[PDB]
Order: C-alpha cells, then sequence, then structure tokens
C-alpha cells in the first residue's frame, strides 16, 4: 500500500482495476486528487456494474456510464476539445472520459455533487415519472441518494 506521493487515493476493493485506471485518468484530467475517481466509481457501479450488469438491458450498447446516444452526440466537439481526440465509443477509457465530462459539467453548473448526480441521471428537466430514451422511468432522486451514499462509503470527502 504505501504510495509516493502519500495522497494517492486507494482503489475500493470491489472496483475492478481496469475501471480504476479509466477513472484515475478521468480524475487527472479534472485535477481532483483522486476524489472524482471515487465518485465515478460509484456512478459506473450503478450505471453498468462495471460492465457486468448490462446483459439484457435495452441500453447495454451505451457502455460503462450509460450515456445515451443523443447525449454522446451533443457532446462530441466538447469531448475532443477537452481530451485532444475524437470520442471512440468502442474505447472504455473514452466512454468514462465522456461520462466524466458530462457529470463534471452538471456538478459545476448546478453547484453540488448531489444535484450533479440527479441531473446526470435525469437531465436538467427531470421530474418524478419522467422517462429515458428507452421509455424506462428515471428514478433520479433515488439514483442520487444511492450514488452519493456509495461515493461516501468509498471515502468521498466532498458535497460540491
Amino acid at each position: 500500500p504505501p504510495t509516493n506521493p502519500p495522497t494517492t487515493v486507494t482503489k475500493p476493493a470491489e472496483v475492478p482495476s481496469r475501471i480504476w485506471t479509466y477513472v484515475m485518468n478521468a480524475d487527472n484530467a479534472y485535477g481532483k486528487g483522486g476524489d472524482f475517481a471515487l465518485l465515478l466509481s460509484a456512478v459506473i457501479k450503478k450505471e453498468s456494474y462495471f460492465g457486468d450488469g448490462l446483459s439484457g438491458s435495452p441500453s447495454a450498447g451505451d457502455g460503462l456510464m450509460q450515456v445515451e446516444p443523443n447525449t454522446r452526440n451533443a457532446y462530441l466537439s466538447q469531448f475532443s476539445a477537452k481530451y485532444g481526440h475524437a470520442y471512440n465509443h468502442s474505447s472504455e477509457q473514452d466512454q468514462v472520459y465522456m461520462g466524466s465530462l458530462i457529470l463534471n459539467e452538471k456538478i459545476v453548473r448546478f453547484g453540488s455533487i448531489y444535484s450533479g448526480l440527479l441531473h446526470y441521471n435525469g437531465g436538467d428537466y427531470w421530474y418524478p415519472g419522467a422517462t429515458d430514451s428507452y421509455g424506462r422511468p428515471i428514478l433520479a432522486d433515488q439514483y442520487a441518494n444511492t450514488v452519493y451514499a456509495q461515493y461516501k462509503s468509498y471515502g468521498g470527502r466532498y458535497s460540491r
């Protein structure tokens, strides 16, 4: 365990090491000292169970952070400006980079983690009963509760 520098956030045991790498890469791009890696971990756990929880979902092809096709499409130019290359949906690292960028935008725009997660999952106009592009209902408040809780359990230290 003892790392150089001492600040290196440790992977939660249950997070696969391939995933940890994707999310540290994302964390680094946002200068978050490892804490965003922890939040991203919780989000990927919820969204796709690290890629193992999609079998039989109509949104399976949306990958690790479940960003819907019209959403990925809206963010293309911004993705390329931020990371220096065109978004490649076949890249798991890119899928994480994309979900990261959008989630960071919500957290910055709305001004907190909780409300960032809520709107990440439901969009800016989420209301109870709203439905995703697969016609499933969006439980964005429950999502935010669960994901925030999981982030904290992983040792997340913030609320904004």
